[PDB]
C-alpha cells in the first residue's frame, strides 16, 4: 500500500543481485552490503540507508575518475613538476642511497658548502650507481632545501655553508620531510595521487601506504563528494563522454546533498525513494561503463 517503500525496496533488491552468493570492486561490495542490510521500516534503518547511499555514490564517482586515469601519463607529469621546481627524484634505489649519503655527511653536525656536499655524495655513489652527475645530485639537494631541511650560514668571499637542522638528522626524519615535499609538489601541479600510487612511485612496492597516508592526512583535506563530481565533469568535458556518464549527474548531486552528519533530520519516504533510485542508477552505470569500455 506504500508506493515509496515498494520502489525503494525494489531498488535495493535489484542492487543485491550484484552480490555473488565479482561484478564490483570490494569496496563497492562492502558498502553495498551495508545498504542492503538496512531495515527501511525503521527510522534508524532509513537513516543508515541515506548514509549508505551517499557512500556508494561518492565511491562510484571515485572509481569513474580512476578509470580515466593513466598511470604512465600521470607519473611523467609528477617528475615534470619536480623538475620544473628545480628538483629531481632519481628512482627508489638511487634516492635512498643519496639521502643516506647526505645524512652520512651532515649527521654529526658537519657544515659543507653545497658544492662540497655534492662531491661527497657523488664520489661515494659511483661504485653502486655510476650515472650520478653533480647536476642530478645538486637537484636532490635543492629538493631538500625546498623542504627546509638545512640551516644555512652566509659568508663573504667564500661559499655559504649548510647544516642539517637538529630535527632532520635521521633517515626517518629526513625521508619523511623529503617524501612530504614531493607530495606538496604534486598538489601544486594539481595531481591527486593515492598512498598506494605514492608507495609504488617512491619506494617501488605497496609496503609504504601507511607512511604515505599519514602525510597526505597532514598536508591535504579530503575532497568533498561535490568537488569530486566537478572533477569528473571536467574529465567528461575533455573526453566528450561517449557513454553519456553525464546522465548520472542529477543523481550524484542528489546523493551528495544527503547530510551524513549524525545531528541530521531523518528522511521522508519520498526522499528515501529518490535516494535509492539515484544510487541504483549510478551503480548500474558504473558497472555498465566498466563492462563495456576498457
Amino acid at each position: 500500500e506504500n508506493k515509496h517503500y515498494e520502489v525503494a525496496k525494489k531498488c535495493v533488491e535489484d542492487l543485491a543481485l550484484y552480490l555473488k552468493p565479482s561484478a564490483l570492486s570490494r569496496p563497492m561490495q562492502r558498502k553495498l552490503v551495508t545498504l542492503v542490510n538496512c531495515q527501511l521500516v525503521e527510522e534508524e534503518g532509513r537513516v543508515r540507508a541515506m548514509r549508505a547511499a551517499r557512500s556508494l555514490g561518492e565511491r562510484t564517482v571515485t572509481e569513474l575518475i580512476l578509470q580515466h586515469q593513466n598511470p604512465q601519463q600521470l607519473s611523467a607529469n609528477l617528475w615534470a613538476a619536480v623538475r620544473a621546481r628545480g628538483c629531481q627524484f632519481l628512482g627508489p634505489a638511487m634516492q635512498e642511497e643519496a639521502l643516506k649519503l647526505v645524512l652520512l655527511a651532515l649527521e654529526d653536525g658537519s657544515a659543507l658548502s653545497r658544492k662540497v656536499l655534492v662531491l661527497f655524495v657523488v664520489q661515494r655513489l659511483e661504485p653502486r650507481f655510476p650515472q650520478a652527475s653533480k647536476t642530478s645530485i645538486g637537484h636532490v639537494v635543492q629538493l631538500l632545501y625546498r623542504a627546509s631541511c638545512f640551516k644555512v650560514t652566509k659568508r663573504d668571499e667564500d661559499s655559504s655553508l649548510m647544516q642539517l637542522k637538529e630535527e632532520f638528522r635521521s633517515y626517518e626524519a629526513l625521508r619523511r620531510e623529503h617524501d612530504a615535499q614531493i607530495v606538496h609538489i604534486a598538489m601544486e601541479a594539481g595531481l591527486r595521487i593515492s598512498p598506494e600510487q605514492w608507495s609504488s612511485l617512491l619506494y617501488g612496492d605497496l609496503a609504504h601506504k601507511s607512511h604515505m597516508q599519514s602525510i597526505i592526512d597532514k598536508l591535504q583535506s579530503p575532497e568533498s563528494f561535490a568537488k569530486s563530481v566537478q572533477e569528473l565533469t571536467i574529465v567528461l568535458q575533455r573526453t566528450g563522454d561517449p557513454a553519456n556518464l553525464n546522465r548520472l549527474r542529477p543523481h550524484l548531486e542528489l546523493l551528495a546533498n544527503i547530510d551524513p552528519n549524525p545531528d541530521a533530520v531523518s528522511p521522508t519516504w519520498e526522499q528515501l525513494e529518490n535516494a535509492m533510485v539515484a544510487v541504483k542508477t549510478v551503480v548500474h552505470g558504473l558497472v555498465d561503463f566498466i563492462q563495456n569500455y576498457s
